[PDB]
């Protein structure tokens, strides 16, 4: 009902107060209050004064601790050759507006951007390749010839895929990360459009080098110095020179240029913890203008008021990109670091850029002449997140009704940068961590003095629960200095906290595994659930002959021999629940790859999947609880239907059903007196047989050979430079905690009086140490059953926030590289 928005200066509030007056959105009240400085906002934030603010993306890291603890929400979105179904989500976005005469994308039935696009309020039309670019120089005015438009489609690499080398592709066409020679045995990592990294190529018989994904974007921005062309010093000669910035914690007007600084060696800096970055730059520079330092000499050349002077606020004159820009017109400085927004054309004849190779180059070579790439800023609010649901309305309803937002006659950059053209909503799950990316990340937490020093003799385990912490605190009581631990709500957070430097090693079920190994992680240990043979286990020279893994199969019964993996599509199914490995992924991924139609909710029959929706026909015949007439828990993902787990889905085989995707297990677990006393009373397994993929069957202890696909292990990860420690330790802690373990009576690695399946399955053996092959990481741990399977040998089958954190944003002018 009511959104605060927090003003650093006079300036926005005039502009908020403006705004106040003028957009009008229904229900939703907007207030600006009033403070002197961007901390004091984000102090009045984190006070409750305040609900949101846009901070630069310097600030996210330092807003995401202490004393602020503020977390991004709402962002600029950025175009990239990942956005699917571009044509369709611009086109409603355009509907969404309430104005009249504005640009609408026109697709055609299939989604796709027409080639010719029109505005009709004006008439002029253009050519548009897939992704809505314009073709240079196709808009042609009203009674003019038209430029007759091609359709501007192929992707590069199904280009290069024909007229052959054959590189792969994903699903949409895009490169992959890894490329094989199949001629040559060779490996490497490609760029965003196939340009092969530098450092990547390996021989056969070789491990291949990890390749990250990369995501290829537009409409970069960059942080700059500019310098007027009077003057003839270099980049190495800034020492002793006056410097204009934008302020001390944005991007464009600190971090880059200290980054910079350091990796050329022309900062005299020891380290964070040993001298403040402050009074190395107090020392770097004579006399300055940087908004929000806490030295003398970096404010004196600030021309703010008293009580004005060198605050983070347009108070400020000199605060800001043009605030920045203006110290050094009126020559109070000698260069001035901040944004490529604020160069122009009417700035080309009087200044230039300054390059950190010790060249000057004119503005106009801003890409090829900068500190680096500056994020686009976001709106962020309390980590609690309370009112980010209020804020979102009052924006994109601002949005849509053309308020003011990005513009104001008071000045440039106020309350938002000038230069956003649309703000998105952020996955509630998006923190600091993930918005900046990993590698951002760990350079802004290297910068600000958080840098954990790593420890190659103590490994930190993360736990996702209390009881998880227990053990955890048991086992590094008992450890002596090897074990420490951390705390997480879910294995994914886990992940993430190794990434930030914050834990060490974590146990990964498969289902989680795809995102690990694509982030980077390497799988430091496997866990071995073979419990006849403890040969690897006793000496880990010994080989493993079989892991214990999981095999997937469809048992059907010996009455019904009309059943064939060829005539699957109808019948009855049963699934041990959506989600599970063996009772859903893989027989949906299977089915969905060779019936191209690929539609499960109509594939089967009556199919009892527990958690799809109560109406479809993955729900019929799953009877809900047997004696509890008071609620309807069918489809349920708990125990609550009598149709869950894999004994719920081998009694949907024995009552109801027709083919049941189980592991091998259950055939054995619910028969041959080894069974309940109720449905499963008389069962034997000889009346049961599998599926093969051939369209055959066999006997149920044919698994290994008459099975869908095969399970890989739970596997204990870590990072790469720390795989040499982990299972160091690893291999320690089981020869005194292991099942045979010199000090088992002390502690025992694989059972806990704290529960049960506690940071390893209670059922494990031991823990083998990955062999890390030379081929693709996910091809050694997936296996190309079901890497191929499941992800269809591809780094794009997946896509969430993480990912993206782990993904490299190659900048470029457009897409119509193709
Ligand atoms: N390097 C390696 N990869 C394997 C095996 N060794 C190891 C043994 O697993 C078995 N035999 O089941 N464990 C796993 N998880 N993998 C992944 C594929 C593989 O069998 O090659």
């Amino acid at each position: 009902k009511q959104v605060r928005w927090c003003a650093i200066s006079d300036l926005e509030q005039k502009k908020c107060n403006d705004l106040v007056g003028s957009c009008n959105v229904p229900d939703i009240t907007l207030v600006c209050v009033l403070r002197s400085s961007t901390e004091d906002c984000m102090t009045a934030i984190k006070d409750g004064q305040a609900d949101a603010m846009f901070l630069d993306s310097g600030e996210v890291y330092e807003a995401s601790k202490d004393p602020y603890n503020l977390k991004p929400i709402i962002a600029e979105p950025y175009s990239s050759n990942r956005d699917l179904q571009k044509c369709l989500k611009e086109r409603q976005q355009a509907l969404a507006k309430k104005m009249i005469g504005h640009y609408i994308p026109q697709c055609d039935e299939k989604g796709n951007y027409q080639p010719q696009q029109c505005h009709g309020s004006t008439g002029h039309c253009w050519c548009v390749n897939a992704m809505g670019e314009k073709i240079s120089g196709t808009n042609t005015p009203p009674g003019q010839t038209r430029a007759t438009c091609e359709r501007h489609e192929l992707p590069k690499c199904l280009k290069e895929r024909q007229v052959a080398f054959v590189p792969q592709c994903d699903e949409k066409g895009n490169y992959e990360p890894q490329q094989f020679h199949g001629s040559t045995g060779y490996s490497w990592c490609v760029n965003a459009i196939g340009e092969e990294i530098a450092g990547t190529k390996t021989p056969p018989g070789k491990i291949p080098a990890t390749c990250q994904k990369h995501d290829l974007v537009t409409t970069c921005h960059y942080a700059v110095a500019m310098v007027k062309k009077s003057s003839a010093f270099q980049f190495n000669q800034l020492k002793g020179k006056r410097s204009c910035h934008s302020g001390v914690s944005k991007t464009d007007g600190w971090k880059a240029l200290v980054t910079v600084l350091v990796e050329k060696k022309l900062l005299s800096w020891d380290g964070p913890a040993k001298e403040s970055i402050q009074r190395a730059m107090s020392k770097f520079f004579s006399v300055s203008c940087i908004p929000g330092a806490t030295q003398t000499n970096l404010c004196k050349q600030c021309k703010g008021e008293e009580g004005k002077n060198c605050k983070n606020s347009h108070d400020e004159p000199y605060y800001g990109n043009y605030g920045a820009f203006r110290c050094l017109k009126e020559d109070m400085g000698d260069v001035a670091f901040l944004r490529s927004t604020a160069l122009s054309d009417e700035h080309s004849e009087v200044y230039e850029l300054l390059c950190p190779d010790n060249t000057r180059k004119p503005l106009n070579k801003y890409k090829e002449c900068n500190l680096g790439t500056v994020p686009a800023g976001t709106v962020v609010t309390r980590k609690i997140s309370d009112k980010t649901e209020d804020i979102n309305n009052f924006l994109m309803e601002a949005q849509k009704r053309q308020c003011k937002l990005f513009s104001s006659a008071h000045g440039k950059d106020l309350m938002f940068d000038d230069s956003t053209l649309q703000l998105a909503l952020l996955s509630s799950e998006v923190d600091a961590f993930l918005y900046l990316g990993v590698k951002l990340f760990h350079a802004m937490k290297a910068l600000t003095g958080d840098a954990h020093l790593p420890s190659k003799n103590k490994v930190r385990w993360c736990t996702i629960n209390k009881l998880e912490k227990m053990k955890c605190d048991d086992w590094s009581a008992v450890s002596g200095g090897a074990i420490a631990c951390t705390e997480a709500s879910c294995p994914k957070g886990c992940v993430k906290q190794i990434l930030k430097g914050e834990a060490d090693a974590v146990k990964l079920e498969v289902q989680y595994m795809y995102e690990a190994l694509m982030c980077g992680l390497l799988p430091a240990v496997e866990e071995y659930h073979n419990k006849d043979d403890f040969g690897p286990c006793k000496t880990p020279g010994s080989p493993a002959t079989d892991f214990g893994t999981l095999r997937a199969v469809a048992l059907v019964k010996k009455s019904n021999k009309d059943i064939n993996w060829n005539n699957i599509k109808g019948k009855k199914s049963c699934h041990t629940g959506v989600g599970d490995i063996a009772g859903w992924v893989i027989p949906v991924s299977l089915i969905r790859r060779q019936n191209d139609n690929s539609d499960i909710d109509s594939f089967f029959g009556e199919s009892c999947a527990p958690g799809s929706d109560t109406k479809s026909n993955l729900c019929k015949l799953c009877i809900g609880d047997p004696k509890n007439s008071a609620a309807n828990t069918k489809c349920s993902l708990s125990d609550k239907e009598a149709y869950y787990g894999n004994q719920g889905a081998f009694r949907c085989l024995v009552e109801k059903g027709d083919v049941a995707f189980v592991p091998h297990t259950v055939v054995f677990e619910n028969t041959d007196g080894k069974n309940p006393a109720v449905w499963a009373k008389n069962l034997k397994s000889e009346d049961f047989e599998l599926l093969c993929l051939d369209g055959s069957r066999a006997p149920v202890s044919n698994y290994k050979s008459c099975k869908l696909s095969g399970i890989p292990p739970p596997a204990i990860v870590t990072r790469e430079e720390s795989i040499s420690d982990v299972v160091r330790i690893v291999a320690n802690q089981q020869s005194l905690y292991g099942r045979k373990g010199f000090e088992k009576d002390m502690f025992q690695l694989f059972s806990s009086n704290k529960g049960n399946n506690l940071l390893f399955n209670d059922n494990t053996q031991c823990l083998i140490t990955f062999d890390r092959q030379p081929k693709d990481i996910m091809e050694d741990y997936f296996g190309k059953p079901y890497y191929t399977t499941v992800y269809g040998a591809s780094r794009s089958a997946m896509s969430s926030e993480l990912i993206s954190a782990c993904t490299i944003k190659h900048c470029s002018n457009s897409l119509e590289v193709l």
